[PDB]
């Protein structure tokens, strides 16, 4: 079900201090590599009034590298799918809400995410457009009651070298109920998540991530 290569479409859309958008994207990339790249367009609302980067997060966890040792639970998954839930808060005051499902259809990957974001300062750097990306991180990955909790702590760099810090949670669920899924232990996800391209009002975008399962030290238990 999953292949060496795999595509994936996904329509995003929602708003973002009252601002409302809509975004289409379609890529591929190696799933048991964790490599993908996704070419993303903003098709109704743009030019965001907002970083692009905020959304950048939101648009594949079928792409991560797992070790012997560490059962991955979104591969297993399929081919039912599975879906995240994911409240982000920035330490300026804005929280963006996102709900994604994920699906395989006639062998293509597809994904839907609805957002929400308020309370993002007017003259702070995501609104006023001042953002450099995502440095990489580590996403910390528990074991709850057959899904599972990530938490992840991420730093978006800003203009004048500086960063801005937003925390979170993201609860996935998985819908396959016919066969089991082995689950995984705590462990951590290692990711990068790179900008390859953009137009002038980040209407067009094109990302890629790598992202690699790995044992989480004393805080694996």
């Amino acid at each position: 079900l999953i292949k060496e290569n795999m595509r994936m479409k996904v329509v995003l859309e929602g708003s973002v201090n009252g601002h409302q958008f809509k975004c289409t994207g379609e890529g591929e990339g190696n799933p048991y590599m964790g490599t993908q790249t996704m070419r993303i367009k903003v098709i109704e609302g743009g030019p965001l009034p907002f970083a692009f980067d905020i959304l950048a997060t939101s648009f594949s966890r079928t792409f991560i590298k797992y070790p012997k040792g560490i059962p991955d639970f979104f591969k297993q998954s399929f081919p039912e799918g599975f879906t995240w839930e994911r409240v982000t808060r920035y330490e300026d005051g804005g929280v963006i809400t996102v709900m994604q499902d994920t699906s395989l259809e006639d062998g293509c990957l597809v994904y839907h995410a609805q957002v929400r974001g308020v309370n993002f300062p007017s003259n702070g750097a995501v609104m006023q457009k001042k953002t450099k990306g995502w440095e990489p991180n580590t996403e910390m990955m528990y074991p709850a009651d057959g899904g599972l909790r990530g938490y992840t702590h991420m730093a978006l760099k800003v203009d004048g070298g500086g960063h801005l810090s937003c925390s979170f949670v993201t609860t996935y669920r998985s819908k396959k109920t016919v066969g089991n899924i082995k689950m995984p232990g705590i462990h951590a996800v290692s990711h990068r998540l790179e900008r390859l391209e953009e137009s002038d009002n980040e209407m067009f975008v094109v990302q890629r991530e790598h992202a690699v399962a790995k044992f989480a030290g004393l805080g694996g238990g």
